[PDB]
DNA sequence: AGGATACTTACAGCCATC
DNA sequence: GATGGCTGTAAGTATCCT
């Protein structure tokens, strides 16, 4: 209490000296004083949406908001069926709703509302319980909006089997399948495709209007007649308008709908009850009113498109005056964050500032800083939590200054320096003087930041079983189940895991056995050591030449460079920073240049390197490409010229248009050399390329021709050098040259458009291909098909257009003239067909933005850089994507088929191991000599050891002991405790997650990895108990014990032994104190060993003492 | 052991420019 | 009025090829 709110309409009761989410959990609080529901402000999206869950913290009740549209006004781009399924199921819950709250930002409200008139355009929520017809049904869904198909995945269609059909609903995210029995229906089930099961069983089935607008017969001839009544148009067919009075739909169409009636739908304060109040946040009113001119500006900069009406914005969306002079209507939540004028109105609520909270992990006692002050104020503790493993490392580290709160789930109550805690996810906090305490955690402290063959270094090769649980000699055993010589049963320590690797070669014999240790199996280390002779001599060689290659000063002026790099709209993963920061650090290097790299010709993982056209120009010199068609080469020439517009920029191509005269302005320009830059044709190269000043050069794909090429370049390097790549190399075999030759930058974003993307294979069929151009064609989506561009391609087209008698397929043939596809890529800018398809080398080069789905016609006749570049022209942004193939049936397709299959099988994601993918079907390609001797040996013994005599050979080349160490005779250090301890099978019964589990921890080495695998498996799986904690705590003293090198412990409660380290940093005088102070719990084997003794009961008192003594032995044995 | 088959310069016709 | 020129067929070639 002794804090008030407004009651009248129009009545600031406004706020001040206000804070972040302690003032929205305040609000909070007053949505339990106050009546019923209210709403808020957002000045932007990512605000609330962090703030949602940051009030869920802190708060019984609810609250959500809606989707955004998430394009732009004129903009092309259009919205999800996700979105406007989380808008409707936002607004329609007002009529329904009596508390709990909702949210909205500053610009949706803008939006005119496409109201009710949806809702009051029922169905509605409904059951089974009716002698219900379901011809009846789908009649009121072509009323909603829905269609026919063999197979749904989104809303506007159904797929009927026998008579049973199913759909998608919208305001659930589920699957639906429908359970029809005759009027006798019983059931009702939820579903899911990639399932393919029918999952959870409902009572009821929210029935909602099934579009973003219901559009009929009638619905469709007013809208035509509705822009008839504004404007006019011409007869022309591909006309936005005239295309949808043929009954159609693209994808930005939506923004015509809030033009579909002359009443206008001003916000949703139209909608609230009288009670429902609003906020304030910094300016609504700037915000509009530079959203208005924003939109404006797109109007009538992008107001220059004839298929395109652009329109009036007041008549389609609202106004500061009125949108101000409306919610008049109500009064608001005024906060900013300040102390102010003396006002009846005003509350400068008494929250102050957090102090400065540096803890540097160079000092003694940086943590301090806190505890010191702690004692000087009342302020209790309850606090952020953001995990289970957050809580668990927060509490160790709560230790660290001898205090443990007691989580207490509640907010205010707590102790004058009441030390508890809770869940939080913020960021930034503040001080209390109402109630003496702050809002803080470590963000502001610091912030953040199978049936399986397989090979093992000691033993040979074997092959999966699973794990053996058991009990050792006297304490627990779980060890793994390996397969291998006559039923040999290997029960193994899974802590070995890190010394064995996958199958690691070729299905034929490349995992034959292993017998008697000392062997052929240990010549694996022989041969490591003449790859490490012959190969590590010719990387010795390369980084001796290839290395030095100087170039030239390269003074940046940042200033002019972000000046023109601001333009990139997409915002960026600061990974691509990485690249960007590291290669430009190898241009201002006035050393050689290179630099390797793997990505997508997916839009984001093509363009940044084009940042370096702004180095080209301080330099004042020359680059190119061979783009190895024209296409590209000019989508590449458009998208540089428009991001490059405005200053000294100059270039022409080559192009299949290379006329005798195009080829004298290659003249021109080659032999003027002011001239920025070339792009290339097939038959580029070894014309004389003409060059006066050139910085350097990319290029990509080689792969079906002769690396001919690449030693012709090789002789295009004089005084100057090169930075190149490709997107889907070979065999790293000579990238891992380059790993000693090139150095790399494969960065290539995994994140900023990870969306759906659906891709699978079925048979040959005329209705299934149907389905899928049905699901691409409801707003000009896009599919690409195949032919040889030898027999009759166009009967093949006829067929098509046949089949879709409604569309436009254009002539998507190839060897035709650079003419005429130059008009068909215009129509792929435009779409006047609203589909076309692309076959083969001289077809397919890049994904587009507008396509959504390709498809696959002869994967019977097909083959090897086909996969391995149809991998790579792939791509869509922010929406759904999709894919298909054809098949015949695979009695009659070959192996090499299955090879391809299982390829397909093993196209999942970009996750890691994408390039793992790619190497396992190289495996599967198996015929390589490219490390020649090598290729043999490192598929029979894995290459695992590929990597391992890797960086022992460049290692000890720069270290000059090449031959053989290996630590391969010993490589680990030892210990036990005594503990029957182990992973439990509590949570997972898969032995390959335990694996995983495995994976991450024997690899792993260092206190991050630890805490952040623990954080992983605790939240994903629960509070874990003891066992696996003391495996991880053993895993911590082997990161200590052996960045010390120690060599062996034994443990147990009756005492144990320690081989210590022969080779450490010892300095014996801790060794005849302890020996003056204690002889039983330190008694030295000779000078060798040390056996020692304690009564620790507890494992827990075990862990204790291994724990405070190894802290011990860091301040002083080492 | 090539070999079906995918990139390229030259030969040469028919009619377009002056 | 005469070339020539600009596309098309095809030989040489050198990539699809399992």
């Amino acid at each position: 209490y002794r804090y008030t709110l407004p009651v009248k309409a129009g009545e600031q009761r406004l706020l001040g000296e206000l804070t972040g989410a302690a003032c929205a959990t305040l609000v909070a609080e007053i949505a339990e004083r106050h009546a019923g529901p209210v709403v808020l402000i957002a000045p932007d999206m990512q605000n609330a949406l962090r703030l949602h869950d940051e009030i869920s913290q802190f708060t019984d009740q609810m609250v959500m908001n809606l989707a955004d549209w998430e394009t732009l006004p004129y903009d092309s781009f259009s919205p999800h069926q996700d979105i406007i399924s989380s808008r409707l199921s936002t607004l329609y819950q007002l009529p329904t709703m009596q508390r709990g709250v909702l949210i909205v930002p500053v610009n949706t409200l803008m939006q005119r509302v496409c109201p009710h008139s949806f809702l009051h355009g029922h169905a509605l929520v409904m059951k089974k319980g009716q002698r219900l017809s379901r011809d009846a049904l789908r009649t009121q869904l072509d009323s909603a909006g829905y269609r026919h198909v063999d197979q749904v995945m989104e809303h506007g269609e159904y797929a009927t089997r026998g008579a049973l059909l199913d759909l998608f609903p919208m305001g659930s995210e589920l699957p639906y399948r429908l359970d029809f029995f005759d009027d006798e229906i019983d059931s009702l089930r939820v579903f899911d495709v990639d399932s393919q099961r029918t999952l959870e069983e409902v009572e009821a089935i929210n029935l909602l209007p099934a579009h973003e607008f219901p559009t009929d017969k009638a619905a469709i001839e007013l809208f035509r007649s509705q822009w008839r009544d504004t404007f006019e148009v011409k007869r022309d067919p591909e006309h936005i308008y005239q295309q949808v009075s043929k009954g159609t739909l693209p994808a930005g169409i939506e923004y015509w709908q809030p033009l579909f009636f002359s009443e206008p739908l001003p916000p949703l304060f139209s909608y609230f009850p009288a009670n429902t109040l609003l906020v304030n946040t910094g300016d609504l009113e700037t915000s509009a009113e530079r959203f208005q001119a924003d939109t404006l500006a797109r109007f009538e900069n992008r107001g220059v498109d004839p298929m395109r009406p652009l329109l009036p914005p007041q008549s389609l969306w609202l106004r500061v005056d009125e949108l101000f002079s409306e919610l008049k209507n109500w009064p608001r939540v005024q906060l900013k964050t300040e102390h102010l004028p003396t006002k009846a109105a005003n509350a400068n609520l008494g929250f102050q500032k957090l102090p400065d909270l540096a803890v540097q992990a160079q000092q003694k006692a940086p943590l301090d800083a806190l505890r010191k002050f702690l004692e000087t104020f009342d302020g209790p503790v309850v606090f952020s939590v953001e995990s289970e493993g957050r809580r668990e490392a927060l509490g160790e580290l709560l230790a660290r200054i001898k205090i443990a709160p007691q989580r207490i789930m509640r907010l205010d109550e707590a102790s004058d320096r009441g030390r508890y805690l809770m869940i939080g996810a913020a960021e930034h906090g503040f001080v209390d003087t109402v109630r003496n305490l702050a809002l803080i955690c470590e963000s502001d402290l610091l912030g953040e930041r199978i049936g399986q063959p397989v090979v093992h270094l000691e033993h040979g090769v074997g092959r999966y079983a699973g794990m053996t649980t058991l009990e050792a000699g006297g304490i627990t055993g779980e060890y793994l189940m390996l397969t291998y010589a006559n039923d040999a049963k290997l029960y193994v320590p899974v802590s070995s895991l890190h010394l064995i690797s996958r199958y690691a070669g070729g299905a034929e014999e490349n995992a034959p056995l292993h017998k008697l240790g000392g062997d052929a199996w240990s010549r694996a280390r022989q041969k490591a050591a003449e790859k490490v002779r012959d190969v590590a001599a010719e990387l010795l060689d390369i980084y001796a030449q290839r290395a030095a290659k100087e170039g030239f000063a390269f003074k940046h002026d940042r200033e002019q460079y972000q000046l023109f790099c601001d333009s990139f709209p997409f915002e960026t993963t600061p990974d691509q920073a990485q690249a960007i920061n590291a290669v430009l650090s190898d241009m201002c290097q006035p050393l050689a240049m290179d630099r390797l790299v793997c990505g997508d010709v997916g839009f984001g993982k093509t363009e940044v390197a084009m940042r370096a056209a702004f180095l080209a120009v301080d330099n004042h010199k020359q680059v190119a490409v061979l783009v190895p068609t024209t296409l590209l080469a000019q989508q590449h020439y458009d998208n540089f010229r428009d991001r490059f517009a405005n200053w000294p920029v100059r270039i022409e191509m080559i192009s299949r248009f290379r006329s005798a005269k195009e080829q004298t302005q290659i003249l021109a320009e080659v032999a003027e050399g002011k001239i920025d830059i070339l792009i290339g044709t097939h038959k580029l190269l070894q014309s004389d390329v003409k060059f006066k000043d050139l910085g350097l050069l990319i290029v990509d794909e080689e792969h079906r021709f002769g690396v001919r090429h690449k030693e012709r370049i090789k002789a295009m390097r004089a005084n100057v050098d090169i930075l190149t790549l490709t997107a889907t190399p070979i065999p790293r075999t000579l990238n891992m040259a380059m790993s000693g030759m090139r150095d790399l930058s494969i960065i290539a974003t995994p994140p900023a458009r990870r969306l759906a993307v659906k891709t699978f294979v079925r048979e040959y069929d005329s209705m299934v291909v149907r389905e899928a151009i049905l699901r691409e064609i409801l707003r000009g989506g896009q599919v690409y098909y195949l032919y040889n561009d030898v027999e009759n391609i166009q009967k093949a087209a006829e067929r098509l257009a046949e089949l879709v008698p409604e569309a436009r397929i254009a002539i998507g043939h190839g060897q035709m003239r650079e003419r005429e596809l130059e008009r068909v890529m215009n129509d792929f800018h435009h779409q006047r067909f609203n589909v076309l398809v692309c076959t083969t080398i001289i077809e397919t080069g890049i994904d587009i933005p507008t396509a959504n789905t390709i498809i696959i016609e002869r994967a019977d006749h097909f083959g090897l850089a086909q996969l391995h570049q149809l991998r790579g022209r792939v791509g869509r942004s922010h929406h759904q994507a999709y894919a298909w193939l054809l098949t015949p049936h695979p009695k009659a397709m070959t192996t090499d088929a299955q090879k391809r299959l299982e390829a397909i099988a093993s196209l999942e994601d970009l996750g890691a191991g994408f390039a793992l993918a790619t190497h396992d079907l190289e495996i599967r390609g198996a015929g390589e000599l490219l490390g020649e001797e090598q290729s043999g040996s490192m598929e029979t013994i894995g290459f695992s050891l590929y990597m391992e005599l890797l960086e022992n050979a460049v290692d000890a080349l720069k270290a000059g002991r090449e031959p053989s160490l290996e630590d391969l005779t010993s490589q680990q250090t030892e210990v036990e405790l005594r503990m029957p301890s182990l992973l439990p099978d509590d949570f997972i019964p898969d032995v390959n997650t335990r694996l995983s589990f495995y994976k991450r921890i024997a690899s792993a080495k260092t206190e991050n990895e630890l805490e952040e695998i623990k954080v992983e498996l605790i939240d994903r799986f629960g509070l874990l108990p003891d066992p696996a904690r003391t495996l991880l705590d053993i895993a911590r003293l082997r990161q200590q014990a052996q960045k010390l090198g120690i060599r062996k412990l034994e443990g147990n409660e009756k005492g144990g032994v320690i081989e210590f380290a022969e080779k450490n940093h010892v300095n014996p005088a801790w060794l005849i104190g302890l020996l003056q102070k204690q002889p039983q719990h330190y008694r030295l084997d000779g000078p060798t060993r040390l056996k020692f003794i304690q009564d620790l009961s507890e494992r827990k008192t075990r862990i204790e003492w291994v724990r405070q003594f190894m802290r011990e032995l860091e301040e002083n044995a080492i």
